[PDB]
């Protein structure tokens, strides 16, 4: 029995009795993945390299990926009349919609991960978590200001040899491929769950030099099992987005500690750790900073950076042991 | 003006004067490599998952990707009426093309690059080397078995965020984008040249046990720089279609030396090392397997493996003055 | 502000305060669309000619435009849950769907309308009418028996220069242009209406000789106006999708009468004179039998036909006259 | 052995041992109708509708759809540097390409055929015909003023259901299926020929009052056989590209002769007669004015008209039998 994205979220809708609000604001998403999508996969490259002639600004003048994905995500979101507040990666104000257009969401959202590697033409992907607003006040930055714990919804779209998005919530974490011959999201994974221990490590070493004592410590061990066992492998994409995926479908680890130039990471809080912290909860897998879990930070800021550690029990948990280790 | 493939191979095939042989084999692959990508990302999945039905097919064929890009290469190129031996990474013998189809090239090339990170939607692609038949003789695996240095043509294509198809001729190297809408890949680089020195270096240190001494001192160095100056980032997508293409377009080094499993290295010499060998010194950078040229190393066996270290000649020969420095 | 299939059936859902079944199946037309869309603008063609090898039944033993399309329809509009009887032009007994999959709508439609077109490649479509169940009976075929002006929904899809799908409802009549770079349908115009009076008549004159005097009558004014008036335009394109769609949108009048080979007409009342007469009447357009409205009409047979006149009401009216004027 | 147009012309070129420049031209000509009919078929029209806001653009550029093809046709042919002179049924002069893009063809084309079907979304289409300049003056008009049957290649691209490319040259016809997946025409048909005789009329009645009398008598003929047999069907798109297609795979007839308001024709004859004419002969065919041979005419102007009738032999030769039995 074939599932779309477009009839699971109606019907998840309708078994929560929802008023059809937040449906909508999830058909917008699903929409501006796609557009998004396929602006990526370089779709009518030949108009700016003149085909039609009148070859002007063939530099830097025209959209480039980064922006062009931010205007349809706001611009689709906002058209679902089904958000107040908007926090994204690419804008430094929060933003608060028309009340013609207000609903009762909150969306924080990433449009496009994997900046470095968006040259290189390496797998790059959009973020999102999605907040019910709770309080009368008038729509500000503090709406978007809860603990990722507060999720309703929350997931990614990663833009890699296929397209994929994976949506979690309450009931659990769904996988669902793209089709682009028909534009169609069809679901290949239903309420996934993440292996107990996996064999690969993730984590940039060129901060080697940096390193706290236990993460130190923790690459040893995948290099130098203490027990003889096989080492675990190595793998660093540098979209974060990308990274993710591979842990949740493989298992394993993935690590962005605290270094010198970040004194508390370089991931975001809002856009970048809770989405994938509350998919890897509701997985069956770990997300701390080291210290505390991720989706119990009060965010203080709108774009707070905080330390991550996430993935597979057993593998997450070995480093907390570390850290307790180091009092 | 705008520069298709179809235009710069028949283009550069009236400069060289050619009967059109060759000139027929590169359009043939430019359709391979467009079926093969279209296949990867996914294009007519829901059919798979039921959308018409279940009885449409008449049998159990759920061909894998890997296999299915490998089905495509063979027939593709055997209908372009110009080769007469074939060597794949997806079969143990050389296949010797029927003789009313035979044409006068040596294909060796690498239907899948990437295989560890299918299921994970990371970057993977195709990897292929030309040669001319050199021997009035039957044609066999034996002309198969030529030094690098003997390519008339290599190249890959990534699957990556967008698809790109990178082809190096005796004149240089060029890039080109694939424009998913019109089926047509865009001249979007000429004359590609990489950086004499980069800043990110590649490798999978989950064998850091299992390295020789100068592999050990250089990732050192990159993590803790004598002149202490900033340390190298580092990048390792898995597949080496995509940690190479990197590393043309931003410079830097790959390595993928020798270890325990492999005391030859993993990677193979006709239709892995090899071609990105060709490519990286028609870039002006280097390719080594720390003691000789990747180009320079004569198969005696179709599958033969290497161990190889390419990138930006700056980074490459401090290497390779680490090995001679010991030895 | 930009409007979707999928937005505006899910709202209109919402104002209705709908349970969300019916919502659900348009979801499930929309679907059906598109993958009939991509089928008959021939992706993946090149399959069938051999490209990956195995060239088996190149010739006719795999589906045929007009199975294929009625097997999406089917497998797409029963995984919608939303209905329980199904009446196709291409089955002969009305399509019974199994209790754990039964819904309280009925839907008649034409999958691959055009049937003498498709092989020259001219426009083709798919039409569909939607009823409400009403009969505590079980399901059977007199479910789908109900006069035209029952209908809670109706329209089609033209496969033509581009695809569009047009959807009448009580409150108007709704264009959709289709884009193929993301699979989702635009909305271009909003309830449309046709013109009073046009300047096109659209038929089959090959039957001349069993016209009967009415239309011989009326087809002499178009082409020899008594008020030497500039003569009407021919235009008949073999498609009624194709034919009805032009009519819709420039105006005027398309005729299929009765003959001597189709004493009750050709065109079939269930799935291809309700849903026109229903868009039609809609748009403020006209849908005579030459003797009485075809919304009007009670079937007594799944598969039977009858005689249509269709377009702006002006034009309509005079052949109705023509019609009085002879008894 | 599976066959691409790709594949197909540059053979073609092989087999006659031409430098290369009209394959260039053909290949060039390739790649524009595949660019024309992603257009037609709306591809990215969801961004003319406000996907991404509403400040993309930095000026008003909504070109119209014949306007769009028509710029494509011209910089695409000038970029494949094989041609000198250049005539468009949407420019008033013929186009002279600079000193340095020059090469030696001359092209009559014909943008977007079907204009009256353009909102509708019927058929549409672009037609071609190619010459040798044959002159060592300087490129002009004049190099365009040759008679039909100097061509040396001739066809169109149909923007169909699906879109096919009809190319005839000297060694007969072949048609070619566009795969969209892949962005490849298929040979589907090769060295094509029509039935002596068919079943299907096509003209616009419309002009009824304005037909000569040999136009008059074969229309009767059609609708009450004189052996008494079965009446043609009659069948008229209303655009020529879409009516010759149909009359090329089906047989039969179709007709445009003069009338009030073109009392020397409507259809154009350097890139809508002449085309279809060559087109029609190479497969067997025919194709008059009535009076003589299309190809025949020396034309004096390049938008010169002409009256024009084609199709299977014996339909065609019965009415030619019609005219010179009056006169
Ligand atoms: N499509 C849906 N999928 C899952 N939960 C939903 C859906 N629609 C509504 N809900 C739940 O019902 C709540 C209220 O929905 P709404 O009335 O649309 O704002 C949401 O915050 C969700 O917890
Ligand atoms: N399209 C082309 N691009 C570059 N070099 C070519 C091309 N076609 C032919 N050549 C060169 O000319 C030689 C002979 O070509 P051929 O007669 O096609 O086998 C090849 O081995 C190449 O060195
Ligand atoms: N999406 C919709 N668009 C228009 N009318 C609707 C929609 N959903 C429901 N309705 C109306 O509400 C009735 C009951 O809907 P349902 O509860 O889904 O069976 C339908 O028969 C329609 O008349
Ligand atoms: N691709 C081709 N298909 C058919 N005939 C061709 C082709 N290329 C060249 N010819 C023939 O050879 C002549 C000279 O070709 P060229 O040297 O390219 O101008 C042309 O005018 C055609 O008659
Ligand atoms: O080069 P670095 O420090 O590893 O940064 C990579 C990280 O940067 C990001 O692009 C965020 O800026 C993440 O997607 C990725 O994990
Ligand atoms: O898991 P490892 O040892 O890092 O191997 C990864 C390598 O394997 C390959 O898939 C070839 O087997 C390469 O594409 C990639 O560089
Ligand atoms: O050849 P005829 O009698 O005009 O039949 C054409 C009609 O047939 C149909 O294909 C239905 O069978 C209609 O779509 C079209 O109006
Ligand atoms: O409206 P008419 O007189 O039938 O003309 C239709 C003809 O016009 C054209 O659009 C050319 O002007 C042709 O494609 C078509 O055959
Ligand atoms: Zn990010
Ligand atoms: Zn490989
Ligand atoms: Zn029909
Ligand atoms: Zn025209």
């Amino acid at each position: 029995n074939i599932v779309t994205l477009t009839r699971f979220v109606m019907e998840e809708g309708r078994k929560a009795r929802g008023t059809g609000e937040m449906t909508q604001l999830l058909n917008s998403l699903c929409t501006a993945v796609k557009a998004i999508s396929t602006a990526v996969r370089k779709a009518g490259i030949a108009h700016l390299y003149g085909i039609a002639g009148s070859t002007n600004v063939t530099g830097d003048q025209v959209k480039k990926l980064d922006v062009l994905s931010n205007d349809l995500v706001i611009n689709v979101l906002k058209s679902s009349f089904a958000t107040c507040v908007l926090v994204s990666e690419e804008d430094k104000n929060a933003i608060i919609v028309e009340p013609e257009k207000r609903g009762k969401y909150v969306v924080c959202f990433d449009p496009l991960d994997g900046s470095s590697n968006i040259d290189c033409l390496v797998s790059i992907g959009t973020i999102f978590g999605i907040y019910r607003k709770n309080s009368t006040d008038e729509p500000s930055e503090k709406d978007a200001l809860q603990p990722g714990r507060n999720l309703v919804a929350a997931g990614y779209a990663l833009y890699g040899s296929a397209t994929m998005l994976v949506l979690a919530m309450v009931n659990g974490v769904n996988c669902f491929m793209l089709d682009p011959a028909i534009g169609e999201f069809i679901l290949v994974d239903r309420d996934v769950k993440i292996k107990k221990k996996g064999s690969i490590y993730s984590i940039n070493e060129g901060y080697a030099k940096e390193f706290d004592p236990a993460i130190t410590e923790y690459i040893q061990r995948k290099k130098f099992p203490p027990d003889n066992s096989a080492p675990y492998g190595a793998r660093y994409v540098g979209s974060m987005v990308a990274d993710v995926h591979r842990t949740l479908v493989y298992g394993g680890i993935f690590m962005y500690p605290a270094n010198k130039k970040s004194p508390k990471g370089k991931l975001r809080l809002l856009y970048e750790c809770n989405p994938m912290a509350y998919v890897m909860e509701k997985a069956g897998g770990l997300a701390t900073t080291g210290k505390e879990a991720v989706l119990d930070i009060v965010p203080t800021d709108i774009h707070q950076r905080a330390p991550i550690i996430l993935g597979s029990p057993e593998d997450v948990t070995e480093l907390l042991e570390i850290y307790q280790k180091h009092a």
